[PDB]
């Protein structure tokens, strides 16, 4: 029966990459080669396309071959690249995101200044120090094994190449979460909050609004992926076998489906579906 | 280095997989739901679609599991159903497309009489009679283990549920061929070539006819050229068995898959069809 699931969502799995790196670059087409959709809130959604793709190319397919043939193959060097790339993607996610929702602010109660301060050139150094920030949080903890936990039970995984499974560290499975997710996400939903009591308040700003409600949804739907996922991490510290272990990987796959979801939440511009046509 | 090869080229078959089952399925969309694209020539394309689709549906995903893990999971039974829907696909494909060549030579010689004997009412029978042909030939033959042969090399392979490798005897190998490709094949080629010879007599506006007319000539082309190696093959397995390497008689049953997801490809020529494509 395991050789018929082995064979048996593999192609599955290859089907939901083609929704990513499909979905993904099919919304950065029609963003980088259309004017209309060209305004700097769809800047950071390039960006964001981009980090979602990266997902669905380095992440996902090599993330597969662990729940495929229940073991990593790719040795690792490369162990720790696939994994500090699965983070990244994250931090640059969410971190991105919240600087979407720290823009609408922007184009709210300071909407005059939208185009002095924000400036098509503005923003795209914002997205760069977003990535210089996922680079460095990721990328740099990984790799300084800061998350190696001294037991065993890890020990063996870190010293086995065939265990890619994320073992960490007390301290470094707390650092990694406040960071990368905790305190970005309630300070993005903190900062949505105002922007949707000032929304409120309110010739045709509906356009305004739909566009809006619309952004308020990749948000939703983020939280809704990764914080179960990312809720768990933490229950993972204060009781260990309460929390089962496919669980474990069920809510990490559950966020990757965050990638897929993407592009997909974008058919809901006519600015949008119109380059989406005729490309 | 096997098992990095396992789930290495898995997810790529998944891919073609996707070319297939998506491709052939927006062609169908595109078809049935307008009226420009619903021309009867279009018809046997809508039952050509569905060949190559359920190919890329039932065929291809199971036809992997052997490529992938190197053997057959699915049970004998399964093994038999697999293999003669592998091969209903393509007497659909090949014989489905004979009728569009025998077609269109009443398209040229015989125009006036287009819309009084072929109706869009009456050539659904005719794809009705090539898919209860089809199905008699493919279906019936394999079930009939008419293509046992009592070597006990393949004898193993019947017996052992693990091969659905395809192995018949000397004389099932040689019907198979002839009427499943080869007759099918030489007379839709035999029949392309006086309606391309009729379509050179010509030189208000027939350009649409023939722009529209070469994208059919490439389908068969193709087609000859992605089945006919494997095809061409069987025949040396009958004459010299040695001669004839293993691993390029699975590389072109493959090479042929292909043609599948290469079909609503060549359907991206007509603007009658991108149009429908768009807005679909």
């Amino acid at each position: 029966l395991s050789q018929q699931w082995e064979a048996g969502m593999s192609l599955l799995m290859a089907l939901v990459v083609l929704l990513i790196v499909a979905g993904n670059v099919l919304v950065i087409a029609a963003i980088g080669s259309t004017q209309r959709l060209q305004t700097l809130t769809n800047l950071f959604i390039t960006s964001l396309a981009c980090a979602d793709l990266v997902v669905g190319l380095l992440v996902v397919p090599f993330g597969a071959t662990l729940v495929v043939r229940g073991t990593w193959l790719w040795g690792s060097f490369l162990c720790e690249l696939w994994t500090s790339l699965d983070v990244l993607c994250v931090t640059a996610s969410i971190e991105t995101l919240c600087v979407i929702a720290i823009d609408r602010y922007l184009a709210i109660t300071s909407p005059f200044r939208y185009q002095s301060l924000m400036t098509r050139a503005r923003a795209k150094v914002i997205i760069c120090t977003v990535w210089a920030i996922s680079a460095l949080v990721s990328f740099l903890p990984i790799m300084m094994h800061w998350w190696r936990d001294e037991d065993p039970q890890a020990l063996k995984c870190y010293q086995d190449p065939g265990c890619c499974d994320f073992v960490t560290n007390r301290a470094y499975a707390i650092a990694s979460s406040i960071i990368s997710f905790y305190i970005p996400l309630l300070i993005m939903i903190f900062v949505a909050l105002r922007v949707y009591r000032e929304a409120k308040e309110q010739v045709m700003l509906m356009r305004e609004h739909k566009a809006l409600k619309t952004l308020g949804i990749i948000m939703g739907v983020f939280t809704l992926c990764w914080l179960p996922f990312f809720l768990v991490n933490i229950v993972n510290v204060f009781n260990r076998d309460l929390v089962p272990d496919w669980l474990f990987v069920a809510f990490n796959w559950l966020g990757y489906a965050n990638s897929a979801m993407n592009p997909i939440i974008y058919c809901r511009s006519p600015d949008f579906r119109k380059a989406f046509k005729r490309l």
